[PDB]
């Protein structure tokens, strides 16, 4: 099998069972907008940057992967051309876990959807998300 | 006739001649397993959950029924006896078939016989799977 569906096997996502999203978790939202932080290893000494980005509560995972670029592309360094090459080519590159746990978002469905977003506009807290690298993922397969 | 004996002239299965499976098709397994995606619809809003099983390429989709209710009950501390109930009262509720396709996996053949399965294989893509119930399949008989 390939290793996406090993992944997808050994890391099934948490999903709900409607996209729709309940009227008592979306009021606590801003406008349908929720504050996310994005973590990423960028120096090989395993130091860790951040993005605090505000994204539709539906955001896909890819989504999240893009916007995190337009964040950083900002201060432009780059053409046109070139960032929407680096968008599709960290889309294919990267993917989105829970900071620090054994939760993972590898399916495109809205990000809302996913019961540990849920619980943390439930309970107020910052979703704390990491991006990690595909082949990261699939070296750590047994 | 019976309803299953018209659902069996309606919907023909779509198999291969032989239910051995050549080296190189069976090299691309994970020792002989195959993972497949089973979708289900569990709400009257048709809305839809998943599982990602990896089961023996020749298992019979009545087989795949017991391996999925086996991935459900695995935290419920069920007797044999508890799961065979369940296991026998789903197997002559549910079928399988393609998902979002005209095609049926309603005889007794190995999964890998059946062609979209085999094709599965070689392209090293899951099979995405469906769990409709027989009543629904006898209704749209002509
Ligand atoms: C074609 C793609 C490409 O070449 N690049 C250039 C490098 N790059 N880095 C990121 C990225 N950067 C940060 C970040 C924030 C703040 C920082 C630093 C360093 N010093 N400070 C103060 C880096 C970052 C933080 C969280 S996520 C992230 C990313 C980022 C991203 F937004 C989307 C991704 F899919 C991946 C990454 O990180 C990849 C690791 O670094 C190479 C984006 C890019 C793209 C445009
Ligand atoms: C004696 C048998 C019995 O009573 N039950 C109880 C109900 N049941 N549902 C399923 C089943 N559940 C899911 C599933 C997975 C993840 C889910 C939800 C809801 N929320 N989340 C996060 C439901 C499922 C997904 C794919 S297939 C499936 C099944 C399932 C199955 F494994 C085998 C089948 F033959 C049928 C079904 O689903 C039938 C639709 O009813 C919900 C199994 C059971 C059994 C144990």
């Amino acid at each position: 099998n390939s290793p996406h569906s090993r992944a997808m096997y050994v890391y099934p996502p948490n999903v709900e069972s409607s996209p729709e999203l309940p009227k008592h978790i979306y009021n606590k939202l801003d406008k349908g907008q929720i504050i996310v932080v994005i973590w990423v290893i960028v120096s090989p000494n395993n130091d860790k940057q951040k993005y605090t980005l505000k994204i539709n509560h539906d955001c896909v995972p890819e989504q999240v992967i893009a916007e995190a670029i337009r964040k950083k592309t900002r201060s432009m360094l780059l053409s046109s051309e070139q960032l929407k090459l680096c968008v599709l080519e960290y889309q294919g590159k990267y993917i989105l876990k829970v900071c620090g746990c054994d939760e993972y978002f590898l399916e495109k469905y809205p990000l809302s959807q996913y019961k540990y977003i849920r619980s943390c506009i439930m309970l107020g807290r910052m979703p704390n998300l990491m991006l990690m690298a595909k082949e990261s993922l699939y070296s750590q397969l047994p």
